């Protein structure tokens, strides 16, 4: 059975949903070199995403590695509201928001911690986050990477990199890449299997 459609909220574009979610811009100070995970490289939209994945994000990490039980949901939350979705094949649970209704069926959704826009069929297994996790800042910060080969940068997704922050306007970054607990690396391997899944682009996240 499909999830019930959202009862409320304002539908938004991919650019707008990124603007509406909470983001910790203080983690990327200008004129400094910082260590961050290359969350995603969108070679169709040019821009990349960086995530601090700092000790303050520990609750999100616990949900992602299925270390915390969550209440399964049958009613999609409102557009712009934050919840969790299960990638059943790769066994990880990630934070998500529905930004709009799709004309052909389903919805447009944003993976706030990965910086990825995906189609949401409405058959996906979804959960309610506890309020503290729900209120945590989105890990993925939009970043214009300069002086580098973006295509080559795509292979370094889900790895720690060092970036020189040229500009931090408070919604996006202009950064140049420069050429960490054991649990953090283990989590990145778990994320990479979901990200590298051969059918993720075609089917999105699979149910059950």
């Amino acid at each position: 059975r499909f999830l019930l459609p959202p009862k409320g909220g304002t539908e938004t574009t991919r650019r707008d949903i990124y603007n509406q979610i909470l983001k910790d811009m203080a983690a990327f100070p200008e004129n400094t070199i910082v260590t961050a995970v290359l969350a995603s490289v969108d070679v169709t939209d040019n821009c990349a995403y960086v995530a601090k994945w700092d000790e303050s994000s520990d609750r999100i990490k616990k949900v992602l590695q299925r270390q915390l039980p969550l209440q399964e949901l049958d009613q999609l939350p409102d557009y712009g509201d934050i919840f969790a979705v299960l990638d059943s094949i790769n066994n990880i649970i990630t934070r998500i928001t529905i930004n709009s209704s799709s004309a052909g069926g389903g919805y447009d959704a944003y993976l706030i911690d990965f910086g990825e826009h995906i189609h949401f069929d409405g058959n996906e297994t979804i959960f309610k986050l506890p309020d503290d996790i729900k209120r945590l800042p989105a890990q993925a910060i939009r970043c214009d990477l300069i002086n580098c080969d973006i295509a080559n940068m795509h292979c370094f997704v889900n790895t720690y990199i060092k970036i020189r922050v040229h500009e931090n306007n408070n919604s996006t970054l202009v950064a140049e890449p420069v050429i960490i607990t054991e649990d953090d690396m283990a989590m990145l391997n778990e994320i990479d299997e979901s990200t590298s899944d051969p059918l993720k682009a075609v089917l999105g996240f699979r149910p059950k």
